[PDB]
Formats: C-alpha cells, structure tokens, sequence
C-alpha cells in the first residue's frame, strides 16, 4: 500500500520562462507528463500532485492526464514559498489522517525517473524496514544538488544543499535524487520538527534525513548507478542535457530493434514514434508526435515529420511534413512540404519544391516538380506537370478540384477550383483550366508562338546582339 | 610468410537486419570491405574469408573486391553454428596441409583495423617467438567483449567471454580485440582440443589462449592503446558509434591537410572523398561516394553530395546532388536539387528552387530561380528566366532541347522539347516555346493585358472593394 | 600600470592555409579580434601587437579594431623566424626604454582568453611580488603544449616544449597557457640570456622561467581550472574544437537567460547575436553576424540567418536569409530564401519555395508559394498568388514594381517591372502584367480554355487512352 506525492509547486524562476517549468517538454512530453506516466505504470493506491505557483495553468493538464491514464490524480495546493518539506506537508493533506501505507515522494522535475526505479525503491525500503529511504547517485558535476553526507562507516547522516554546503562539502559528488520512500508516522513527525535556518529560509525536505537519524530511526540510501534516471532539471541548460540523454536512449532502443540511425546525435525521436525494421534514418532528422514509419524506409537527411504515417519501403528525404500519410513504396523529397490532411498513395511521388495541403493523391500518381496541390483529390497513375498550381482560393473562399486516373497534365497548368478533369485527360503546357475537362480530352489555352526576327539587334544593340550577328 | 583468415560466418542476429551484417556500411564502405582493404595493403601470401550464414549473398562481393584489389581471395564455408574456433578450423581447410607460415586471424566486424596494426602484430609475434599473440585494448565500456585474464606477474592466462564471466570478471576493462597471430602447429593442436562447455555451447577461439598457456607455450598479449582500431561491432548501436569515430578521423585528416570543417560532428565524409585546400565546409553536410571538391570552395550548410565533382572557388550551399559536375567559380544553392548527368560550367549558377537532371549548362550560364532543367544542353553566358520548365516529357516519351549562348529567356517560359533556341535569342515573359527560335529573334505567345475596371466592387462587394473605393 | 603584448608573428604553417592564422574565425570573430576585445576591456596603458609573417595583411585589421575599440594599438614587427622569446623582444621595442609598468604577454592564438583571467593574473603577480607569473592549466590531451616542470615541493622550475620533452615529460598534463606577467627588468635580462639550443633552434620565451628561477627570482604559476580559457590553436582541428567549446558557452548563456535551445550541439550562435525570452530554437540552426531575434519566436530547424532582425512572436523555419528584417508575428518558411534588403512587415508571411531580394512587403501581406519577389514594394494585407514572378530584369537592366494594399493577385502572374498595381486590384490566374492596373480593377491576359475531345485516343492509342475508353 503506497501513496505517491509529486512536488511540482515551485515557480522555476531559474528557467526564465512564462511557461510553467514542469510543462516544458522533452521527446514530445512535458516533464510533468513523463513523471506521471512513470508513476501510473507503478499503479500506486494514491497519486497526489502538489501544485503551487501557476497551479491554475497546470491543474487542468493533470486532470487530462488522469483521464488519459485512467486513474484519479489528486491535486493538493501549496500556498506559501516555503520549501519542499512544506510541499510534502501540503501533499499529506490530501490523504486520510489515519493513512498507513508508505509515502513515496518525487519532484516534478526528475523527468527520466521510471517505474522500475520506483518499484526497486519501495522494495528496498520494505526490506530494510527503513523510516526513510533516499535515492542517491554520483555525478561528475553535482552543482545545485543536495550532497550526501556519510559517517566513516559509510552510514548516511544528512543531506546538505548546494547553497548551504561548505567549499569542501561542495566537492562531494554523491547527490540526492530527491526521490524517497517514508514510513508515514516518522515522516509526519520529522516535518513538524523542521525549521528554516538555511540560505533560503525554507523548510527543506532534505533536513528530515538528519532529523530521523538523530531519533535513532533507520535511514537507508539506495545508490542508483544510472544517474540520468534521477537527474533533475532546474534550468534550460539541464533540460537540454537530459533531453539529449533521453533522446540517445530512445534512438538506442530503435537501433537494437533493427533501425539504422546513421547519426544518433542529430536524429531526434519522440517517445511514441514507431519505426520498422531495416529503415535507415539519415542525419539532421526529427520524428515527432505520433509519427509511425514502416520497415525498409529511407528517411532524411534533414527531414522533420510530426504525426506522419509512412508505409513500408517509402523514401522521405529533406521533407518538412505534419498530419499526413505516405503509402508503401512512395517517394517524397527532396525539398517537399506536407501540410495537414495530405494523403499520398502507395508508389506515389511528391518531388522537389512541391507543397501539398489537405489533398488525396492516388496510387502511383506523381507530382514531381515545383507545384502546389491544395484541397484536391487526384486519382491513380496520374502525372501532374512541373510548375502547376491547384488554385483553391479565389481571393475570398476555397474550393475542391477533382483530377481522375491516368491523367497527364502539362507543365504550367493552373487548376482553378472547382473543376473536374476526367480519366486519361491531358492538358497542354501553359493551360489555365477553368471548366471541366472530359475523359480522354486535351484541354489547352496558350496562344500560338510568334518569332519576332532580329528583335535583339534592334532593341539591344550590343551583347546577345553580337553573337546573334 | 603469412596467411590471413577473416571470420565472417556469423548470422549477426543482434543487428536485427535482413542485410548480412558484414555488408552494413560506414563512411561509404561495408565492414567486410574495410577489413579486406586493410589486409590487401598488408599483402599477405594467403587471404581466406570464412563465410557461413548468408554466404551466397556475401561471396560474390568478396569476388568483386578481390578483382578491385588485384589479388585472389579464397572463401571457406563454415557449415555449423559452432563458434569462432570452428570458423578458424574451416578457414585452415583452404590452406595446404603442410602450410608453414604464421596464421593471422581477425573478425569481419572489426572495421577500423588497419594494415599498420596487423604489421606490428606480426612483427611482435615473430620477435617474441610466441605460439599465440593476441591484441588487446582497454575500454570504458567493455560489455560483450572477452575479458583479458592475467596472473599477478601480469602474464596473460585466459580470455573469458562476456556471457561466461563472473560479476567480478565483468569489471575487467582490458578486452580481447579478436585479432591474433598463431604458430600454425600450435593453433591446429589447440583447436582439436577445444570443447563447448560455455554459455553458447560453441567452440570459442578464445579458449586456445588458456590451452596454449597450459601446454607451456609462449602466449603474448599486445596492448593496442588506440582502442577504436580494434573495436568490434555486434549491433547497430556499436556500428553507429564506430562510424562516428571513423568519421571524426576522416574529418581530422582533412582539417590537418588544410580544410576548414566548421562542425566535424555534423559533417560526414566518406573515405574516398577528396577536398582542396582552404575549402570551408559548413554544418549539416555529407560528402559521399567519390565526391571531389576543389580548393577555396564553400560547401554547406545542409548539403548532401554523392559522386559529385566540384571545381575550385565554387559554392554549393543547401544542395542535394549526385553524379554531377560543378565547374570552377560556379554558384549552386540554396535549395537546389542536382540529379545524375548534370554538368554545370565554370562561373555558372543554379539558384534557389532549381532542379537539373541530365543536362549540360555552359560557362557563365545562370538558371537562378524556380526552374526545372531536364534533358537539355544550354550554351554559355545565357540567362534562363525565373519559373521556367524544360518540358522534356510529352506524356509517353522524353526529348532533348538545345539553347545557345548569350540567350535571355523570359520568366515563365516553357521549352517543349525538342526545340532549339539560337544564340542571342530572347523569349517573352509567359511564352510557350514549341518551335525553333532563330538567333537574335524574340519568341512570344502571351496574349495582351486587359484591365476590367471596377471588377472588384462588382464581384467582391466588401474588403479589397473598400480601399479600392 | 601595464603594457600588454600580443604575439601574432608566426606563420601558422600547421593551419595549411593561405589565410593568415590569427584571421581564422570562430563565433563570428577572428582569433586576433577575440584576443584584442578581451584586452581592450582590461584597458591597459599600452597595447602592442607583434606581427611578422603576413603583417601587411594583418596590420590594417589591427588599425580597424583599434578604431572600433576606441584605443591606439601599436604594431611591432618581428623580422626573423626566431621564436616567441624574440617576438617579446620585438614587442618591447615599442615601449620607452625606461618603461616601468608590468609586462603582460599573451599569444594571438589563445582566442577564449578573457579580461577576468588577465585581471586575476596581474592581481596575483602584484600580490606575490613575482618576477614572472605564468598561467597554467591541466588537460586530458596536452599534445603540442609546453609542460610545466615542478620540484618535489611543487615549485615551478621550467617549461619544456612538446618537441623537446622526454617521453616521460610528455605524460605531464599540466601545461603552459603562454600567458604571463613580467617584471620588466627581469624580463629584459632573461631575454638577452636566451640561446637557441632546442628542436626548433629558436629563442623560446618559455626558457625565461628556468632562467629566472636560476637567478633566485620569484617564479609563480597560477593554475586556471577552466582550461578552455587558456587553450591554444595551432591547427584546424584545435580551431574547431575551441569553436565548439565557445559555441556551447554562448548557447548556455542564452539558455540561462530564457531561450530554449533544443539541441546546443547543432545550434551555432555568433557572439553578438541577441535572442529574446521564450524563443525556441530548433536543431540545425546557425544565427550569425549581428542577428537579433525577439521573444517568443520559433526559429529552425535548419535555418541560417546572418545580420537578420526578427521581431517578437515570429516563426522563421527552414530559412536561409541575410541582411533582412522580419516583423512581429510574421511567418517565414519552410524552404525560404531571403536576400539582402528584404523587409517583411508584422504578421506578413513568406512561404515555401519563395525567394525575396531588396523588397519591402507590408503588414499582413502574404507571399505563400513558389514565388520570386525582387526589387518590389508591396503594401499591406495583400495576397500574392502561387508561382508568380516579379520580373525585375529585362535582359540588361533592373526596375521596381509597386503593388498596393488589399490586392489579390492570381497564381502564375508575371509582374513585368516597372508596373504599379493599385489598391484592392486583382489579377487572373496566368496573367502577364505589363501595364499599370487601377485600384479595384481585374487585370487578365490568359486566353480561353478549349477542350479537344478524344485527343488522347487519337494521339496516344494505348494507356490514358484505355481508361478514357
Ligand atoms: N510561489 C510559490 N508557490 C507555492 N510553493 C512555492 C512557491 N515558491 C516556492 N515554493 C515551494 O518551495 C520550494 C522551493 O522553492 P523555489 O523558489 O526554490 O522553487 P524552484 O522551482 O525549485 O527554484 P527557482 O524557482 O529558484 O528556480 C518549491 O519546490 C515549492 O514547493
Ligand atoms: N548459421 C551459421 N552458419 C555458419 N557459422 C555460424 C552460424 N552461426 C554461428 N556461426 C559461427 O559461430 C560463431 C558465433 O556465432 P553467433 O551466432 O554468436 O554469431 P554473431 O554474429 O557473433 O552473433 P549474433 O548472431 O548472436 O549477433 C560465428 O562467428 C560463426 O563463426
Ligand atoms: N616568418 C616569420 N616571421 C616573423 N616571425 C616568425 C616567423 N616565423 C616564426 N616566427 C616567430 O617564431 C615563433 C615560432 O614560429 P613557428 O614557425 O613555430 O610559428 P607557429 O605559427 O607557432 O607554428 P607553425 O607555423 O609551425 O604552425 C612565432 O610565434 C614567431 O614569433
Ligand atoms: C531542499 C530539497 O528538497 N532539495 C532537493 C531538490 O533541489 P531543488 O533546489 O529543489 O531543485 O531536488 C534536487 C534533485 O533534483 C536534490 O538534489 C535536492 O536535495
Ligand atoms: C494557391 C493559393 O491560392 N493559395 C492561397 C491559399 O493557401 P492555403 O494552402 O489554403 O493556405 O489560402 C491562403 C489564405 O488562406 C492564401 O495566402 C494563398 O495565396
Ligand atoms: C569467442 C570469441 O571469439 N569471442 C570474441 C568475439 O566476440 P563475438 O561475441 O564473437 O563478437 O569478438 C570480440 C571482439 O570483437 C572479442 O572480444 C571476443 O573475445
Ligand atoms: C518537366 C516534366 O514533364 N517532367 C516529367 C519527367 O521528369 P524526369 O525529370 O525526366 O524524371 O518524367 C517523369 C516520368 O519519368 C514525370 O513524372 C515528370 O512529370
Ligand atoms: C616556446 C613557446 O612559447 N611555447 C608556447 C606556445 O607554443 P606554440 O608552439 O608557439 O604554439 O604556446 C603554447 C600555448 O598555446 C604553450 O603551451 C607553449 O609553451
Ligand atoms: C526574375 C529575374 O529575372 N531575375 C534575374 C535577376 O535576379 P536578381 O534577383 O536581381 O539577382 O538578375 C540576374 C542577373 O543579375 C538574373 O540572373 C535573373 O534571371
Ligand atoms: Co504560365
Ligand atoms: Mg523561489
Ligand atoms: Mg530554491
Ligand atoms: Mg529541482
Ligand atoms: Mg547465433
Ligand atoms: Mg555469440
Ligand atoms: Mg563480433
Ligand atoms: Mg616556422
Ligand atoms: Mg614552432
Ligand atoms: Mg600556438
Ligand atoms: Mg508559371
């Protein structure tokens, strides 16, 4: 029986942001969302989020996650800038006064923390019958972390905060994770005893370690060797460094599952993205949101896809796209812009300097060059000529165009919506299509060529003129 | 006198791929190709590749490399999943029974191994009169390597494999390279004595160390301090990390030779690429295949070139190109797509949102904006207007267009192949060119402008209407 | 009272470049410019630059910086390849013979050196009454640095250069910064006593340490823990590594000030760039020269801006631009090329495959697709149709076009400069505009559509023909 408290009440002033700190994102989720996903997997009996600074902007998102995760998540409000020890006191208020389960506490800015680490914490805590178990780790740069203070017999005595540590204490590289399990009675007693004699004048939760030690209570540290799992974020530098570590691990899981990632350092992959076996991802690529890539694809370089579905054997190169689907064996790129609602069929092709928006494009159809396709349905095995525009917009309103199958439209055709081009139709180079075109018809509008001989000697005497001569 | 065996018979299941593991590439060559290039430089008397899993897909490529490298390379087949010790037994079958040279063994998944390291191994082995010399190194992360076991007098006694090592043995950071030299008689004797009592139930080649030691034979380790040279690849994570290390060294050799690489971490250069002095390469760039860049060029950012030749003093910026040539002093980019068969002359320019395919473009000629050039020959000092298309394709078949020198073609011209435009000709804005245009002629086809006054008050009463008013 | 000497007389042959070494750049400034900016902040009484190899190409830039920094900077010439000790002798010639201030010496290839480090050096030197104070640091890779030699009592005795060090001395990781403060009398005496018995046959300045020690003079080392601040550059590998370290620190200062940088490793920011709070910069981005970005912007990915001003709340995505301004709330990208003289108003939009050059574009105006805008002024709340060209160039000369407010121009319009389009005007799809268009007029020129029925059965019997049928 366990209640988990997430301390998320701090203003995060060190972030220098108007967006609440625990709402900043890495790998496609907020820090608070990462932490709550980890805890929901653990499935504790109670789950309490302590909010404070900006709680009105954050509490609605907690409600949304609770629904997403199918569990209730209680919010307790902290109403004074009085420290993490006070944040826990506020969290305990959302429990019955006679609650008797363990109390696990973690901060909302420890975004890599995982269900396995929390399960091991609770198991260790129960096993040693501790009044408090604290997670620690050891770091090359421990700046801003509480330092773990140990006796000669290597027994934990205290945690001293960065701003309160002597210069020698600062050299201590073993740090507090700020993740703990508590016997609830011992915890309640130690919190009433905290005072604020420290550089912040706050009630530090970390002081409960020395308080419990002094009461002859069992105090256990558990060393997490994989430091990233308990690393915190107090500023944008730390955020980007954990985002990078998280990203290296996401990429590694895909590489172990059969995805060639040429350059993990420049390949950003959000946590929900799936990628099929033998896909190759080239450098400078970000796969974001709920993107799904099939097997044997080629993606990148310099591609960004957000919520894009790509089938098997497709290539998607130097492409910026969102909310779109690319069928099996399709070729997209290089230099292609996909806007929401784009659906390209299997074996289709969207080539260089092409943009598509809210259009359906059939099996085997190709739009290879310098073209805008907006609000259009195109059939199968058609070919749209270079430098064409689906003119959806008449200055005030937008309309659909329908192009059939096996069509071959000429370069520099304008399709002035609404118009329909029937199956197997053609248009000439340079055509402005304003009326329906029957199946098997050729539609044209360009006037005839006239050559004006010796124009250049007459109007440009000197340069093309010489050489004409 | 030396025979070299390359063990390449493993399935590489940890790669999770349908492409045979030793065929995966880094810096433009397969792992197997890297290893064989290194060994061919050494020029041993015999060169034997042991294949096994997927040998039918791999053996043809060995034959091709043998021709490329101008030497014969024998293939021996391993027909049971029975371990590296069995792989060597299979390799020895391709030698005469009375062969008396040294036997050098390396694995096909040690892709940075180099001729110098192998020459030093053989020289050390001869110098100490060893029955076996093994290369070792020391690593921060030795996961999956055999650990080197030494006596108190620092004498090598055994190699223990990752899956067979005690927890304390696993902490050993000195690892087996899997690169060895052998006295052939001692090797044959130790291989007949191997048994398979280990976590894989295989005949481990690494057991020959302890077997030879126990026979009172001289067993020498040689420590290679530069670990990357003997690092192995068993999965895609390791592959990308060695590809990155190899790439850092290729870039460093160019930087030492006089190439400014702004950001080596995002500049990927294949092993055969050459680059001239005082070229500057900007971030996000990959130079691949047999690309050659002259001196005093500017390349990047975000450029990918595969088998592209670029002369001196050229700039090639935000360009995706292959199988093409760019003359001296030419400007390509930003946002330019070069397809095979593109040849741009000296001082030529291919600008933004331009794609060229299978076309020759003369000295000093410029195609600066929003244009597709396909199957065309253009002369010198010509200027192709913005938003033009060389219409090579009539719906079924493709044709050539010829444009001469000192031509000035108008924006929005379509060149409907086959057509010829003579020297110093012009075309008007908006022309569809379907017939030959004489030298010094102006070709036109756009109809005259008509202004329909007060159209907007009549047809859009409200917005542009207000403001017209 | 202090005179600072900057030794910048070496040829930098290890750079392999025709551009003088101290003129190579990082973060938007030459190494020599970084060093002189640092020293000017310190504001010493005298500032002497010793030049030598290529002094005629470098001295003018020293003069320019002197003006920029508002102080006089003397240049002394070194006329023999005779070593850093000789370089200091040459520098001293620019001082009066009875000068009695401290002499600080640093090299022109220590580009991260900062005013604080130099102030601390001078303060330490005065405090210990040293004849010489030398800055040292300790490095993982000390290759090519002088090694610091210390007695058992940890007293500095000598500096030994890389090319002169025994193998054991080479293992020394404590290195010479080549930054010193001197008592002038002691310095003059030690320099006259140098000889050239070393691997370069030069007068090494570093020998003055042992000379002063042997005279019973006070010799102080001051250890700079932050090594990058005193790291040198002798080749392109070192240059790129310090450029990367400098870049990590510039990015970190923006992150601490409130800028989200998703990926500091692929985000390059020059030293003078300013960025507003809550801007997010996506990967693959370089901000260069005097770029200024407002707050709450989105920049990147794959964006390069040089001297571009961007207002608040703007987005600038996959954009290559220079010498341009982007107003508040404007949207630029993806795939957009801005050339000098581009000014986009607030809430304006330049979309995919758009290039603008020397044009002013009013509040709320949009050029969203496949368009070139050159030498044009466009008013407010106008909409330029897809695939249009502002034809500025008639084959010989360039002209301006003026488009008013609330205009709606049709796709595939050519604007043949000089032309004016009045407020609230329209043009039709496919129009070639050669004459002025009154306010509220519709200008057109495309001929009428004709459908040629059954063309395809007749001219392509087979494929679109079948399916027409
Ligand atoms: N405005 C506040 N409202 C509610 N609780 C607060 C507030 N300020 C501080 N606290 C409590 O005190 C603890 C420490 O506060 P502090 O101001 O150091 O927050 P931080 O977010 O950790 O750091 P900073 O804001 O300095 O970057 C917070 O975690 C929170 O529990
Ligand atoms: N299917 C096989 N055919 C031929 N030889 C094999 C086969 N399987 C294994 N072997 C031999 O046994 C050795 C060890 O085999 P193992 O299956 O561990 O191969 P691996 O490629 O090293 O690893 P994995 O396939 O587990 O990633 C291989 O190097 C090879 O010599
Ligand atoms: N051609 C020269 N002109 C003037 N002074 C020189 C010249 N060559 C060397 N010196 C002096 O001798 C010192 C050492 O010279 P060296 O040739 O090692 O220069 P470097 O730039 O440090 O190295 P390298 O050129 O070997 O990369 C230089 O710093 C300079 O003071
Ligand atoms: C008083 C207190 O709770 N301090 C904790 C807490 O610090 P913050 O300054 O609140 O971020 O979280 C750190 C872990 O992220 C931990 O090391 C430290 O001990
Ligand atoms: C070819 C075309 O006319 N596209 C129009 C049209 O683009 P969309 O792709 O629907 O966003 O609507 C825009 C206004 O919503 C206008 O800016 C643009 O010119
Ligand atoms: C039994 C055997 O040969 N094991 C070798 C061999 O391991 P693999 O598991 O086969 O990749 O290659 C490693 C070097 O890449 C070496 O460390 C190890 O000892
Ligand atoms: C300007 C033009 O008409 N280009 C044609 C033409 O492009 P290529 O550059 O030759 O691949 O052939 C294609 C079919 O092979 C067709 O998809 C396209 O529309
Ligand atoms: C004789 C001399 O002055 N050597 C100095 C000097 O070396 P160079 O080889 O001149 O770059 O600068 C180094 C610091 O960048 C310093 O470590 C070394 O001691
Ligand atoms: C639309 C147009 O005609 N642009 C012309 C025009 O481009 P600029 O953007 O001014 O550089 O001048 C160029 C010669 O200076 C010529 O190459 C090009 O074709
Ligand atoms: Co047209
Ligand atoms: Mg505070
Ligand atoms: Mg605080
Ligand atoms: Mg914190
Ligand atoms: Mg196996
Ligand atoms: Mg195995
Ligand atoms: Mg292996
Ligand atoms: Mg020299
Ligand atoms: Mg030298
Ligand atoms: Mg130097
Ligand atoms: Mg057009």
């Amino acid at each position: 029986d366990t209640a988990v408290l997430v301390l998320a009440a701090g203003p995060g002033t060190r972030m220098r942001s108007d967006t609440p700190k625990v709402l900043h994102t890495l790998a496609g989720r907020s820090m608070l969302s990462h932490v709550l996903h980890a805890i929901a997997k653990l499935a504790p009996q109670r789950l309490i989020v302590v909010l404070g600074h900006d709680h009105q902007r954050i509490a609605p998102l907690v409600g949304e996650l609770a629904d997403t995760l199918g569990r209730t998540i209680d919010v307790a409000l902290q109403d004074r800038p009085l420290g993490t020890g006070h944040a826990v006191l506020c969290g305990l208020s959302a429990l019955p006064d006679d609650y008797a389960g363990n109390v696990v506490v973690t901060s909302g800015d420890t975004p890599l923390l995982d269900a396995d680490t929390l399960a091991d914490l609770i198991a260790t805590h129960r096993a040693v019958s501790a009044a408090v178990t604290v997670l620690t780790t050891t770091l090359d740069d421990p700046f801003g972390y509480g330092r773990i203070l140990r006796t000669q017999d290597h027994e934990v005595m205290a945690i001293v905060e960065q701003t309160d540590a002597t210069p020698s204490q600062r050299e201590i590289r073993e740090v507090n994770a700020g993740v703990y399990a508590f016997d609830i009675a011992a915890l309640r007693s130690a919190l009433s005893r905290l005072s604020s004699n420290n550089a912040q004048q706050e009630l530090y939760l970390t002081d409960v370690i020395a308080i419990l030690r002094s009461d002859g209570q069992t105090v256990h540290a558990s060393h997490v060797d994989d430091s990233a799992l308990v690393a915190g974020v107090n500023n944008r530098v730390q955020l980007a460094e954990l985002a990078s570590e998280l990203n290296r691990r996401v990429v590694a899981a895909h590489q172990l599952a059969g995805v060639t990632v040429v350059d993990p350092a420049t390949t950003w992959i959000d946590v929900d993205v799936t990628i099929g076996r033998d896909t190759v991802i080239h450098p400078g690529t970000q796969l974001l949101g709920r993107t799904q890539i099939g097997g044997r694809c080629v993606v990148g370089p310099d591609t960004t896809l957000t919520d894009v579905a790509v089938g098997d054997g497709a290539s998607v190169v130097r492409t910026h796209g969102s909310s779109s689907s690319i069928g099996d064996g399709a070729a997209v790129g290089p230099f292609t812009y996909l806007r929401p609602g784009t659906a390209l069929g299997a074996d289709g092709k969207l080539g260089a300097f092409v943009e598509v928006k809210n259009s359906t494009i059939g099996t085997g159809t190709k739009v290879p060059h310098l073209t805008y396709v907006g609000d259009a349905d195109i059939g199968e095995y058609s070919n749209i000529g270079a430098s064409s525009v689906f003119v959806n917009y008449d200055g005030t309103s937008k309309r659909r165009t329908t192009v059939g199958s096996h069509v071959r439209t000429g370069s520099d055709t304008m399709f002035v919506a609404p118009v329909t081009i029937g199956d197997g139709a053609y248009t000439g180079a340079g055509t402005v299509v304003r009326e329906d075109v029957p199946p098997g018809a050729l539609a044209v509008s360009a006037g005839p060529q006239r050559n004006i001989e010796n124009w250049v000697q007459r109007k440009r005497p000197g340069s093309p003129a010489a050489q004409a001569s």
